[PDB]
């Protein structure tokens, strides 16, 4: 080959090989950013679900405390009822 | 009647009437002490039942808190499981 | 005394004595109603103060739970801070 | 150089260069394992401190609940004391 022909071929080859390398880097980086976004999404979902669990628990305890209060005041009303039902004879 | 006969009769009558009065007082007082002991017993029962209620409530809350903890650690294990299941491709 | 004079005197005496008896009953009943109203007022005050105590306790626990949450999230921020401060060298 | 001399030199050079490469890999891997062990240690410390926080909180609440109970029973004793201090006159 001519000196000018081998020059031009080298330039073509390097230009095409550069582009291959760049594409592969883009692929690696897309895969990594997608991996990382998924990991972060799962973390974010768990954090949310734990917050909702914690709020369910607090609502449950509050509802049960309120039921306990109803039973207590019932006990106190059966009490006074019974104390008035006891005659002096 | 002789003076000595009316004397002796008065003494008999007063002695028998005193005894009637005393018996009635004993009856009134028995009824009152029994009334009061019953009132006190019912109060004492209610106090006991409320204490047992309060301890049931505390055991229930403790058991539910412990269940919440199991669900939370389950959520965290499905989490790490899932984070390891996400490939880098 | 004349029959008509003793009649009239008896009526005066009974009328004045009735009024004495009635006044004493009114006094007994005033004292009893006042006793009972005071007892009821003290009971009512205690019931109120216990309710306010119970609400103070609940506000205190809620405030402390909220402070615990701040300390926990502080611990988690010193954590991530520290994990990023550890070099790969 | 002799064919046998260039052979022997190539072998020396490759052997020394291999060893350089291996050492660098060992260094990279030591740094990475140390990084990772430190990250894990900090995580492990935070987890511990949060557990101790959580147990302090529970002991605090239990102590305060117990103090509330003392104040309540004090209120009830000033109550009965006062109810007995109210005369019938």
């Amino acid at each position: 080959p001519t000196v000018e022909e081998a020059k031009a071929e080298k330039e073509t080859e390097l230009s095409l090989q550069k582009e291959q390398l760049q594409l592969k880097i883009i692929e690696i980086e897309d895969d990594v950013e997608k991996w990382q976004k998924e990991k972060d999404r799962i973390k974010s979902f768990t954090t949310n679900e734990k917050a909702i669990l914690e709020q369910n628990f607090r609502d449950l305890v509050r509802e049960l405390e309120k039921q306990k209060e109803e039973v207590r005041a019932a006990l106190e009303q059966r009490e006074q009822d019974a104390v008035d039902q006891v005659k002096v004879i």
